[PDB]
């Protein structure tokens, strides 16, 4: 397809985002590059407005699954790359247990040959002396499934998942991820069966940087269809 031969190579990533969490104000330009070959991004983030008010994990998932790889048995499910370039709208409700929520709104699209993945995100009802606000959770990340399934009325999709961040008193933060995408341009898109995605992320720091940042290195393979 059209939007899938974007991704045989190489291909740079900007992320640009705009946040208010509590009534903090920020933002985070992020820079690498993805080769949906072997479902691989590598990022590295810089909050442009002073300190991050909340813990860099919690915006991973925030910050491209058109790099997911797609197994070629599971081409016709990848509904991301289909979209492009026009690209799509993702939308998010971010529910931390016992916390606040996320809401994010963002547009994945190519800017010549460019992935770009623009966002607003808004936080609310964050307790003070919680995980987030209270910059309780470790400086790592885990391995998830990303649950798809289509959404035929906006000729898109919808995913459910659990995020799993942890704590440093050992303990564990859930971040429950509810997700729509819908497609941007006029082009076909492809309607996936239900599938998964499998994801894993390390998370590092650049010992020459001196601004609050975070490098991630991702990978992601899609799954839950056999052969
Ligand atoms: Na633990």
């Amino acid at each position: 397809g059209k939007g899938e031969e974007l991704f045989t190579g190489v291909v740079p990533i900007l992320v640009e985002l705009d946040g208010d969490v509590n009534g903090h104000k920020f933002s985070v330009s992020g820079e690498g590059e993805g080769d949906a070959t072997y479902g691989k991004l590598t990022l590295k983030f810089i909050c442009t407005t002073g300190k991050l008010p909340v813990p860099w994990p919690t915006l991973v998932t925030t910050f491209v699954q058109c790099f997911s790889r797609y197994p070629d048995h599971m081409k016709r499910h990848d509904f991301f790359k289909s979209a492009m370039p026009e690209g799509y709208v993702q939308e998010r409700t971010i529910s931390f247990k016992d916390d606040g929520n996320y809401k994010t709104r963002a547009e994945v699209k190519f800017e010549g040959d460019t992935l770009v993945n623009r966002i607003e995100l808004k936080g609310i009802d964050f307790k003070e002396d919680g995980n987030i606000l209270g910059h309780k959770l470790e400086y790592n990340y885990n391995s998830h499934n990303v649950y798809i399934t289509a959404d035929k009325q906006k000729n898109g999709i919808k995913a459910n998942f659990k995020i799993r961040h942890n704590i440093e008193d050992g303990s564990v933060q859930l971040a429950d991820h509810y997700q729509q995408n819908t497609p941007i341009g006029d082009g076909p898109v492809l309607l996936p069966d239900n599938h998964y995605l499998s994801t894993q992320s390390a998370l590092s720091k650049d010992p020459n940087e001196k601004r609050d940042h975070m490098v991630l290195l991702h990978f992601v393979t899609a799954a839950g269809i056999t052969h």
